[PDB]
């Protein structure tokens, strides 16, 4: 496992976002060999959309054969509601990028048949073979998308009951009315999110501490999901000064001293 | 892994043996394409069993395409003699129901080459392609069957010298006499469990308090071989209140909170 | 996993030989089925490698029919410098035993392209089929061979910065002089190892009981990689009794009295 | 130590002020031997004033011999500001019983001269010899009032610098407005609180969860200031259902028979 | 804080009792000046009263001028009862030496004021001054006595509620009858244990092994009595082998080489 | 406790240096009425020494009326040894500064009569009273001067046997060679310290960070014996950068804020 020990978000964005260029244009990707980018929405990952976007400005990046699968959706809402993750999406990133829109997979609140959309879905990434790299942040408890605590390691895609604290943070974007705010959204599983070659995650305030001390520093185990990421061949955390606040002084020393010529430039 | 908290041991069997009708009935089992059953025996699933053959005579399940496979017996016990685990199983449950006698799996205790034997029980398991349900119970020190603490995760069918614990705890029924309790056993291994599709485990008793605690709240460790279930794909913990001693009040909250729609009626 | 409680380094190498020895002689090696050997390098083997001579010697093992693979190898030393790791396996066993040239493998430390060195020998071994029995130490701070703490549980054979702590540990070699110690190390990654079949760990000294504390009684976690071989199908620790000090007494009797039987003659 | 396990805060404030009564009837106050009662302020302590007042208009208890100490005041903040803890004591007990102008002391915010303030405070305890029961509550992170954790376990009345969190935590009685909260206060010292007879602390709300744990179940720290009241003589933890949430089932089982028949009327 | 750690309970005996000698004459006990020495019942300290009365047939101490004090006594059982305190501590130890009535002080748990009595025990410790030595054992939760888990440092000699566990594990003296054993029993408190210049807590038994490694290795805490004799000015642990099973191997070694001079001869 | 966090050794030094100023001139200490100053020897606080020295020469302390207790003294060593403890504190610090020789105490490692020597220096400190502030540091498991772990917290003045460990870190002075290192010490007793009024401890170096984390966030236990430095009632920990490798990040994070107005100037 990495940890990339940074300062601010906007270093974490500019990290990430150069880490998935350089795994876009090592791998080469093509119209019948896509690279396949699993997202995130929420506050967590907009400066690494915001980077990214700049790095695809300046010419670095394409992401013409770049298939992406985001992590969740509300159930019930419109998609051009704003605050649909489909509408974040192309709002902080496909607006701005040359992906096509056959490329882009997002699950369908709306779906007549909720269980067939999640079967769909996770028959859709098995149609591409894998996702090469899975990006996401991490819960206060150490939850992954919408899953809950105790998540089965190999759960999939499927419908969810939101929990109050989650409406609660979330009422304020159902413009601050937590009466509004969808009972339920679909989100990819554990099993969808451990199936990827490489996962990063975003770790962004001291309110993700805990979390990011139980991945690191914790042993394993599944009432704090993140830290069955130590069990992943090939994950990355990557995290700013606030978010270290639980981790042992020598921890972020010794991953300071690791990983130190990575993490200039940005 | 779910958590179900009951309060008394017969509401544990009524939604152990209801998980496990639903599981048949939503199998739809043929001749060709058995449901298969893992089992154990002693006092933990008794009300189970109560429960099972309760279902049946009401109509609700059969087994008439269930194949079943025991998680032990004793070594050098005549089969007929009323403590060996084929005796316990017939009595109590395969008395009762629908269930073939080409269907049901047992190992020989008295098999003149027991490597053999055990060998050809792990190929029969193999011959259907896998145990669908195994529901088990648990030691006191976390132990699984008549495997032992640090136990390999993918040990296999085979023999066992008991512990002096096990034999003075089970002495009762070789009429009170711990010296006449078979000095050895065949029991399935771990690897043999974690290879089913669900496993269900029966959590009787504050005796069996630290082991709750291991599986749901501790780390993952060989030591307590129930944590591993943490990592299996689908696993569930049925439990009755004494068991739940060594638990954080949160904990309990939380898992009577997430399951309640699920224990009603049982 | 086995823990085999011993009381000094001799009585050790004694096991782990006779150990490598049973194995060998129930598989029956041919010249088109092999026998496939993992293999270190240091103070730690010493004992073994002489007994597993002695063995030889006394009639009761061949390597004819064996293959090994050894852990690592010194960047840029030339191999018949005698402190490199070809130059140790040499004087230490191969020049004592049977076995041919062709089935010797050993990272080239000299390639001239390393990544394409690190490469080959995975594709050797997987040419072969598997390692049957890896043997190997463990890092005071649980680390196996040149991986690092916090190392992916996946990670493959590479090319490695070494630690202050280990030139230091290794400038005696470079007679004292720890300015000559290689900067750099090929080694097998521990995916690598736990690809093995079975995996046997020696543990010699005070300095490794943490490790040894780590592997046996701690939870399963990345920063002790040696814990993860609570997870491995077949691990067996090999200790003398310095190295029981973090242990608890009732965890060195427990594992004294399940292998007494074992522990005799050596 | 004593833990009183109650559901809700009404039941915790019945319980406390009924202990109160208790202790002051059996002590039998005079003009010259008075009960004397140490005291805390905020949303905490409100439901046990109102308790102490019905008991007082239901004839069950005089004031008259009572003298009481305050743990703290807002230093520069005017006595008869409305916020202040003068007022609060005057508005929730004082103005509804009979105690005498003479016998209530509280920290003088406004001396011109703090530590001279701090030094008679003090000063005036001893002159009466010991506070008899001293009621206070908790911070989240276990410390007592303005003390911060690791404060010394000796500390006395001193001015403290508020934390961000407890102004920001308090701007809301200055009508939500975190600017005008005073920056400093006068608070008594752990030593203060522990030179108490009996220490009784009323403990609410599930934010509280973790410092009933560390005072309950943990080991002395000085971090969690309340753990040291296990070495207090006569100590008693007061609490509702939400605040038992860190706690074991076994500890809050093991409590709620020990005092089952003291928490009967209330 | 030291601990002799032995292998049998006959070897515990006799350190114990050669302790008592020793400390009895270097004392130099007189009529005017007694040796004041307190003293528990039951199976524990039965070979250290073997051991005494040994030691004083030999003429190797006189208990002439030694005052005693019990620490506890069964509540509503005649004195003469065999199975009362009082006739174990004749039966075992004082008919066989020479210690006169009038300096033999047990608690009269027939006394018509419980309370009264309770409070002239503590009284007549004090007419003396001090206890010098105080023997005791320890429970299995570390309760010491019959003072509860989590009772005050400070608490005094007190009738108690006998709990289940304890009736049960006595039982078999009010012959193996669990309904005529005394519901009630006065017993000193912590605090009058602890005021003694030196207390000796004999260790025996596996069952114990949990309240010896609190007691020496685990952190200060209530909820283990036993623990807080980490912070006595002279206290002493003396145990035998099974009690030692939960103590790491490295602390058992560290103490049986610092008091190896200690425990020759016994 | 206090926590000041310091970067150097030689800030530390003079940190530790000014404190002991500013107690001695607000002490205000006369020929009747001395400030009573305890002291270590060794690597520790030679960069206290050092500024100490400098204050003096610049006029801002006077050690006229200063009186010093030695925490040790090596026995059978001559006073006039250039490695005796003495000779330490008269070439590092008595020499260069006011202090008449009646003032300073030294333990007599060459007394005739230890157990005298031992109970004269107690019976000294007596006579003016009490410590102000004792200066020391802390073994690497956490004791103080040379007690060892588990030593009772009123343990007084002392002989010992000093530990290999000890003995060989000392035996470069001894030039390097252990064998001549004195077999024995003369030390004062944990009841020593922890009777002075205020306790500076000195803490430099990685080696130290687990002591340091015992002292500051652990929990209070005899085998730590620092961590008993939470109950004193005025403790200061000084301590560089490498010696905080132990501490969590927020720990650390928490005193540098709360003391950073205290760390200008030095």
């Amino acid at each position: 496992m990495r940890l990339i020990p940074l300062t601010t978000a906007e270093q974490v964005g500019k990290w990430a976002a150069r880490h998935i260029v350089n795994r876009i244009n090592a791998f080469k990707p093509t119209a019948d060999r896509p690279f396949v980018l699993g997202l995130p929405t929420g506050g967590t990952p907009m400066t690494t959309y915001k980077a990214l976007v700049e790095m695809h400005k300046a010419g670095q990046v394409s992401f013409k054969h770049v298939v992406t699968f985001n992590m969740d959706e509300y159930v019930g809402l419109p998609k051009e509601h704003p605050e649909s993750y489909y509408s974040f999406m192309h709002r902080n990133f496909f607006d701005h990028v040359d992906i096509p829109a056959e490329n882009i997979n997002l699950l369908n609140g709306n779906a007549p048949d909720i269980d067939a959309e999640c079967r769909q879905y996770e028959e859709k990434i098995r149609s591409y073979g894998k996702i090469h790299l899975f990006m996401g942040g991490v819960g206060n408890d150490g939850h992954i998308a919408f899953n809950e605590p105790a998540s089965s390691l190999a759960s999939r895609t499927r419908i969810k009951t939101l929990t109050h604290d989650t409406r609660v943070a979330n009422s304020r974007f159902f413009d601050n009315d937590v009466n509004q705010v969808p009972k339920y959204a679909l989100t990819v599983g554990v099993g969808t999110l451990l199936d990827a070659e490489e996962v990063m995650i975003l770790v962004l305030g001291s309110q993700k501490a805990l979390a990011l001390q139980a991945a690191v520093e914790g042993c394993v185990n599944h009432m704090w999901t993140i830290s069955c990421l130590q069990l992943h061949p090939k994950a990355i955390m990557v995290c700013d000064e606030p978010s270290t606040m639980e981790l042992k002084v020598k921890t972020l020393r010794y991953f300071n001293e690791l990983e130190a010529e990575n993490i200039k430039g940005l």
